[PDB]
């Protein structure tokens, strides 16, 4: 399970023009190719194929999930925000409820994109970790060191999709082709039960089913789309707000193809691990290493795809964390510091920001490495602290979108009770995993070759409810207390801004 002769050179000569290229740089369709292209990182390449090969093909629900969100964002959170031309989404919060709502939103935002690109960051550090045979913290510390020349040095996108669903596509071929026929691998797939579609398992325990992909998935593609800080800047710098929704529907074919391929994949690599399955053999460690041993595996005998497909895989994603550090800093030295301080010179603000966005790839890469010891799990992580976090601020923004009588002291306290309720179960998750029967992991071979009252019904709920769960009681507190202290009469919130209108 290592690269090899041919594919270190490859990886590395990669890796170089990748980093070359984008400094150098540094010192309609593109831009709905590009919104998809931010989040197509290692994360998703390790984790849907692991996810569909282990849970079977409901992870193609995944797509319905997002699509369902961003008919949302097309016709319930675009026309607000575009309309009003807000130079940042929670800006919106400032004008609606009060500009302390505005700092706990651009709070919250920080820290879950703090944590999103730690996980970002994991990510591929464990592919370099598990393909070429480096500890993984002498592979977190090289990236670490490659995502912080990216950043602090200088900050193509429709580049990077095409180049990797193209690998994608590669991959199931030469898939498909050992093992026969695409029908051979269809009715192997069928034998197993890993195709099955229809899933509409009530319970809310199953990790993936019809249920918790329509609900959970939408709701944390919204916050992760609708109501994101950088998606919203890309739709607001468009023109007609038809070129916008023309670009959201395009980033929505992207991610469509992107996560079929990938659900795809994992078909094909369970199909090929059908029997001496490599997670109980010992040959792997957890299900995230599936994807990196599938390419080596099936490219055994080409000397140099592993290293193309994985660089490409890598520097991708290392662009995706650099960008998403430097938004980060933009919008700390934008929404935050320079409406407080006075006024300040070009250079002590261009100063901040380089510090910031030092400060940020820091922050991410020690989030990363606590990835990496609690464990795995960069889709279900990146899910668990994205929807956990951002979960309660979603709510705040569809409580001010779409409820009148709503105040400032009602959507601080949905905010405090929906992080308390989404922060109780991803640690309750955490604490007491749920057990892997429970959350209908299907079976497998390999011959080839609930102490507390809450672990067993609440803790073990699908990984894509919390944030969910968290929206939900954002709204359900956010309106409750709102109408305790006082309604909020409709006839005081001027320009558009309930979408009753
Ligand atoms: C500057 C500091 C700014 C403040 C940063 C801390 C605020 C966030 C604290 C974390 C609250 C949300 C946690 C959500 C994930 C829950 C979980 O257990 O999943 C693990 C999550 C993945 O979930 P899993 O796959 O289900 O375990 O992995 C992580 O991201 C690790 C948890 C780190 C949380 C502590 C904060 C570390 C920040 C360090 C910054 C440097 C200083
Ligand atoms: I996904
Ligand atoms: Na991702
Ligand atoms: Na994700």
């Amino acid at each position: 399970a290592t690269f090899g002769a041919w594919d270190y050179g490859v990886f590395a000569t990669m890796l170089l023009v990748s980093t070359g290229i984008g400094l150098w740089v540094g010192l309609a369709v593109p831009v709905g190719l590009s919104l998809a292209a931010s989040f197509m990182s290692a994360v998703q390449v390790l984790g849907v194929p692991a996810e569909a090969a282990r849970y079977g093909l409901k992870f193609l629900w995944m797509c319905a999930g997002q699509l369902l969100n961003s008919l949302l964002t097309a016709f319930l959170f675009l026309p607000i925000f575009y309309r009003l031309g807000l130079t940042s989404t929670y800006q919106y919060l400032e004008l609606r409820f009060s500009r302390a709502v505005r700092l706990c939103g651009t709070l919250q935002y920080l820290v879950a994109t703090m944590l999103y690109t730690g996980i970002v960051i994991y990510a591929p550090a464990l592919i370099l970790n598990q393909v070429t045979g480096l500890d993984i913290w002498a592979s977190l510390l090289s990236t670490g060191i490659i995502c912080t020349l990216y950043t602090t040095v200088g900050g193509t996108d429709v580049f990077q999709v095409v180049v990797m669903l193209v690998g994608f596509w590669v991959i199931l071929a030469r898939g498909v082709i050992l093992l026969g026929g695409p029908r051979n691998v269809l009715s192997l797939a069928q034998q197993h039960s890993r195709i099955n579609l229809m899933d509409f398992d009530p319970d809310p325990r199953s990790r993936y089913t019809f249920w918790t992909f329509i609900v959970g998935g939408t709701l944390v593609w919204l916050s992760m789309y609708g109501v994101n800080q950088a998606q919203v800047q890309r739709y607001v710098a468009c023109h007609t707000e038809g070129k916008a929704k023309l670009a959201l529907l395009v980033n929505q074919l992207g991610l469509f193809l992107i996560v079929a391929s990938a659900a795809c994949c994992g078909i094909v690599m369970f199909v090929y691990y059908k029997d001496c399955d490599p997670l109980l053999t010992g040959r792997i460690s957890a299900p995230d290493q599936y994807m990196p041993l599938l390419v080596l595996d099936i490219f055994e005998d080409l000397p140099g795809v592993p290293g193309l497909f994985l660089a490409c895989a890598y520097s991708g994603t290392l662009s995706t964390a650099s960008t998403s550090i430097n938004a980060m800093a933009a919008v700390t030295v934008e929404d935050l510091i320079k409406p407080r301080m006075p006024g300040l010179a070009p250079r002590k603000l261009v100063f901040i920001s380089k510090g910031l966005s030092f400060i940020y790839g820091s922050a991410c890469l020690t989030v990363a490495a606590l990835s990496s010891l609690l464990g795995g799990g960069v889709l279900q992580g990146s899910f668990t602290v994205m929807g956990v976090i951002s979960g309660p601020l979603l709510g705040a923004f569809t409580l001010g979108m779409l409820l009148p009588a709503c105040n400032t002291p009602g959507v601080l306290s949905g905010l405090a009770a929906g992080l308390a309720v989404s922060l109780w179960v991803a640690v309750g998750a955490t604490l007491y995993p749920p057990g892997e029967q429970t959350m209908g992991v299907l079976p497998t071979s390999a011959a080839g070759c609930g102490r507390p009252a809450l672990a067993d019904t609440f803790y073990a709920i699908s990984y894509l409810y919390y944030g969910a769960l968290g929206t939900l009681t954002t709204m359900l507190c956010g309106a409750l207390i709102s109408y305790l202290t006082g309604p909020t009469k409709r006839s005081s919130l001027g320009p558009g801004l309930l979408w009753w209108d």
